[PDB]
């Protein structure tokens, strides 16, 4: 809750998106695995529409790289002001912006359409119309008169819910709250930590509800999704860096019935 007030965006980026976890060179790493699930899913051509919302974007954009070419209106969100400010720095190509080029490249590599990474980042920056505050704990997570087109044709959320939820029940409700933002028939792409109880982000020490793959699936069904795809990545020893206690990472593709 109020722990997210000490959350340092740079430290978080450093902990999860710089080497070793941010080394995209080894295909056996989490970075490549994540981009692969994303890329492969959109490549099916079944996740399509005009609008899309990213839930709890944090200070990261990799989660929209393969997505941006399928939706012309993209909304990014986060609870923290600092995180929206960081997102802004990368969108406006301002100074100090985080460098996502390695990920843009690997997305281009993986997608295999011969695209250059500059055209990818350009497309993303173009299709992201707005960066809105959000709280998944509210029944109306974006608010009343949100500038965001609703309902969205699709949703993306990586490492948010389990990391803002004290327990399974909160998690399930938060899932419910965001699910209302999704048009029926829509698609949800959910990535998150498995069996993780805490992670660091500078002076901030966050509490996490350790969830399992079955608990994630059950939660998706209960929230009213058909689970099209749900995969697990087991965190290798050398990627256990002492910035957290994550055991694995899950990826879910779910369709709203
Ligand atoms: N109550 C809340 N509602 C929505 N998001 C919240 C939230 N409380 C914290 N968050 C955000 O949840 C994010 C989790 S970190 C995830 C960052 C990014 N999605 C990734 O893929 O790395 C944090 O940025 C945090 O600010
Ligand atoms: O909070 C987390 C954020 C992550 N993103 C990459 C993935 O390695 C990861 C694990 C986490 O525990």
């Amino acid at each position: 809750a109020s722990a997210y007030q000490r959350f340092e965006p740079r430290a978080y980026l450093r902990n999860n998106y710089a080497p070793p976890r941010g080394d995209l060179c080894n295909p056996n790493g989490v970075g490549p695995w994540k981009l692969r699930c994303l890329a492969q899913t959109f490549a099916t051509g079944e996740v399509s529409g005009r609008t899309l919302i990213d839930i709890g974007s944090g200070p990261t954009v990799y989660q929209l790289l393969s997505a941006c070419s399928h939706f012309e209106d993209i909304t990014m969100t986060d609870f923290l002001e600092v995180n929206r400010q960081e997102l802004g720095r990368w969108l406006q190509e301002e100074p100090g912006a985080f460098n996502w080029s390695m990920y843009s490249q690997h997305a281009c590599l993986i997608e295999g359409k011969g695209e250059c990474w500059q055209d990818k980042e350009r497309q993303l920056r173009a299709r992201v119309k707005r960066v809105l505050p959000i709280d998944v704990h509210q029944p109306q997570p974006l608010g009343a008169g949100s500038p965001a087109p609703l309902p969205a044709d699709a949703l993306v959320s990586a490492f948010c819910l389990e990391a803002v939820s004290p327990d399974l029940a909160s998690f399930q409700r938060a899932l419910d709250h965001i699910t209302t933002l999704l048009r029926p028939g829509g698609h949800l792409l959910l990535i998150g930590a498995l069996e993780e109880s805490w992670y660091l982000a500078g002076e901030a020490r966050l509490t996490v509800v350790p969830v399992s793959e079955e608990e994630v699936r059950e939660a998706l069904v209960r929230s009213g999704y058909k689970v099209r795809d749900l995969r697990t990545y087991i965190m290798p020893a050398h990627l256990q860096t002492g910035v957290d206690d994550v055991k694995g990472v899950f990826f879910a593709w779910a369709q709203k019935v």
